[PDB]
């Protein structure tokens, strides 16, 4: 009925009737706030209302975190204590509820998807810019969402950059917007940013090469990209569609490229049945179809499935075209990352900034 400290009741009891916050509600960038748009939202209610259960499970789940994330922790006990918490909060139940995708904890010059693999002995620093990204989904509705963790004030205005830029890009954002405005928008903010870290001053600078993107059911990465720089795409934001505005800085490039082992996996949404006769391979496809379906999976996830020794069986249904690997996204050794991102419904009466907080 009322959640405990820490938290531990699932989102879905501590509502009456299945009715969940609305996250911030904002009229669209220059008559929607129409019988018929009033109409076309309430005949999609069920579905934005498992938004908002997903969306304040990550509301809780990152208040929590914010309140014990400390250097010392290694990346395995972060990530464990977090999924912990949300799994209970999500109330996880197969593909019904549950995690929409692997906590990234990605560090410095990493700027995304890094999470450790077993017998990872990363240690948290003082020093450290961490972006926790991690994702709840309620019935394949998934919010993606994140922030960046410090220590040290040094990063304190490179943090305020890329929140300015995330919000720029939200507000931006809106029915009919055409996506390389959303860049435009978005860079111009970034850029005009000067920062010193270490007696060295930096103008922050977009990772030209990271996106926001569009959110299908079960599908994190739905087709259309929300760039983060000028000279994107003239394609338009529609009515119904969910987006993850997000956006990165660095001191670095503003580049990212493959590094590091890679933890992230995810079914390719669209290949289809595919019939497996290796024995190993085989099983490994089934457990994935059975826990994950096309939401991402990482190797730990695997681990406390009880599946071992799996790699080969792993490396063959990324060979086969079945599951792509998403490895960690990291800019040059020495350089700064840090990265905000919501998920936006574009609804027909108004723009929700559903995973809202009133941290971020
Ligand atoms: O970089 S992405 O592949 C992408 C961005 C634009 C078009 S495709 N990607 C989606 C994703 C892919 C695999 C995962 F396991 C989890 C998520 C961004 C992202 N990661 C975390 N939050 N947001
Ligand atoms: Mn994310
Ligand atoms: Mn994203």
């Amino acid at each position: 009925k009322v959640q405990t400290d820490p938290p531990s009741v699932p989102i879905c009891d501590l509502y009456p009737n299945g009715v969940f916050p609305k996250g911030q509600e904002c009229e669209y960038p220059p008559w929607r706030t129409s019988e018929e748009k009033k109409a076309l939202d309430q005949a999609s209610e069920e579905i934005w209302n498992d938004f908002r259960e997903a969306a304040e499970a990550h509301r809780q789940v990152r208040k929590y975190v914010m309140s014990w994330i400390k250097p010392g922790m290694t990346m395995i006990e972060i990530c464990e204590k977090l999924e912990d918490c949300s799994r209970k909060l999500i109330k996880e139940n197969g593909l019904n509820a549950g995690l929409a995708f692997p906590t990234g904890c990605s560090l410095n010059n990493c700027a995304a998807h890094y999470t450790p693999n077993a017998g990872d002995t990363t240690v948290l620093q003082y020093d450290d810019i961490c972006k926790i990204d991690f994702g709840t989904h309620i019935s394949g509705r998934i919010i993606d969402c994140a922030f960046t963790v410090t220590f040290n004030p040094k990063y304190d205005t490179l943090l305020k950059a890329v929140k300015d830029a995330t919000n720029t890009g939200i507000k931006c954002a809106g029915i009919d917007v055409r996506l390389c405005d959303v860049g435009e928008a978005i860079q111009e903010v970034m850029e005009s940013y000067e920062v010193e870290i270490d007696g060295k001053t930096y103008q922050v600078k977009p990772i030209r090469n990271l996106n926001g993107h569009s959110i299908g059911q079960y599908r994190i990465h739905a087709g259309k990209t929300v760039p983060i720089v000028k000279g994107g795409e003239a394609t338009r934001m529609e009515e119904g569609e969910v987006y993850a505005i997000e956006t990165f800085g660095s001191t670095g490039k503003g580049v990212v490229h493959d590094d590091m082992e890679c933890s992230h996996y995810m079914k390719n949404f669209d290949v289809g049945h595919v019939p497996i006769r290796l024995p190993r391979t085989k099983h490994l496809l089934n457990v994935i179809n059975e826990n994950f379906g096309t939401l991402a999976f990482c190797r730990r996830w695997l681990d406390r499935l009880g599946e071992s020794k799996y790699l080969m069986a792993l490396k063959n249904l990324c060979d086969l075209g079945i599951v792509d690997p998403y490895p960690p996204l990291c800019d040059i050794k020495g350089s700064y990352t840090a990265q905000f991102e919501h998920t936006i419904l574009l609804r027909p009466t108004c723009k929700e900034v559903v995973s809202r907080g009133d941290d971020y």
